[PDB]
C-alpha cells in the first residue's frame, strides 16, 4: 500500500526560444548554442506513496549526434559542462539537456551519457546515496538549441519530442522494484531565424 507513487512529466516549450539572430561572424560556425528555452520545474515528478528515500536517474531517448561544451545561464552554473547534442529531426538543429533537483541550489547535471542521477548528484559517486526520506521527488529541466549547420530564415517547425525519462530509484525494495518513470518532454512549436549583415 506504501508504494502508490505516480509519475508526472516535466516539459519545456519551443515557443519560449527567443528569435535566433544570426550575425555574419556566426553564420558558418558549428556546432554553436543558439539560445535557451525557459527552464521549468516540477515538485511532483514522483509523488503519492509512503515517504521514501528516492533518487532520479535520467535516460536519454534521442539519438546522439555530437557533443559540445556550454555553460547554461539559467541555473547559475559556474563552470561549463560537456553535453551530448541530440537529434530532433530538423536539419541544422540539435538540442542539449541539463537537469537538476527541485531544490534550487542543486547543480545542473549535463546529459552526456546513457544514465546519470539528476538528484541527488552525490548518487553518481556513491551508490548508497538517496534524498532524505520524504513524500516527493521533483526536478528542474533546462534545454538549449544548437545550430549544427546552416539554417534558413523564417519560421522552422519543431516537433514534439520525448527527450528521455526520469527513473525513480528508492532504497525501499518494493518501491525500487516498480521501476516507475516520468517523461521528460520538448513540446513542439515554431522557432524563428533571421540572419543579419
Amino acid at each position: 500500500g506504501p508504494d502508490d507513487y505516480v509519475p508526472s512529466q516535466i516539459a519545456v516549450n519551443t515557443s519560449t526560444l527567443p528569435g535566433v539572430v544570426i550575425g555574419p561572424a556566426d553564420a558558418h560556425t558549428y556546432p554553436r548554442v543558439i539560445g535557451e528555452l525557459a527552464g521549468t520545474s516540477n515538485q511532483y515528478v514522483f509523488n503519492g506513496g509512503a515517504i521514501a528515500l528516492m533518487r532520479g536517474k535520467f535516460t536519454p531517448a534521442l539519438p546522439k549526434i555530437g557533443s559540445i561544451t556550454y555553460t547554461f545561464h539559467q541555473g547559475n552554473s559556474r563552470d561549463s559542462s560537456d553535453f551530448d547534442i541530440y537529434d530532433i529531426g530538423v536539419s541544422g538543429l540539435g538540442i542539449i539537456i541539463g537537469m537538476a533537483g527541485y531544490w534550487p541550489a542543486t547543480p545542473l547535471v549535463p546529459i552526456n551519457s546513457s544514465g546519470i542521477y539528476i538528484d541527488p548528484v552525490g548518487a553518481n559517486t556513491n551508490p548508497n546515496t538517496y534524498n532524505g526520506a520524504t513524500a516527493s521527488f521533483g526536478a528542474r529541466l533546462f534545454v538549449a538549441f544548437v545550430a549544427t549547420g546552416r539554417l534558413p530564415n523564417g519560421y522552422i517547425t519543431i516537433p514534439t519530442r520525448q527527450l528521455g525519462t526520469i527513473l525513480l530509484e528508492a532504497k525501499r525494495t518494493s518501491l525500487n522494484n516498480k521501476g516507475l518513470t516520468a517523461p521528460v518532454m520538448l513540446n513542439g512549436g515554431r522557432i524563428q531565424v533571421q540572419s543579419q549583415t
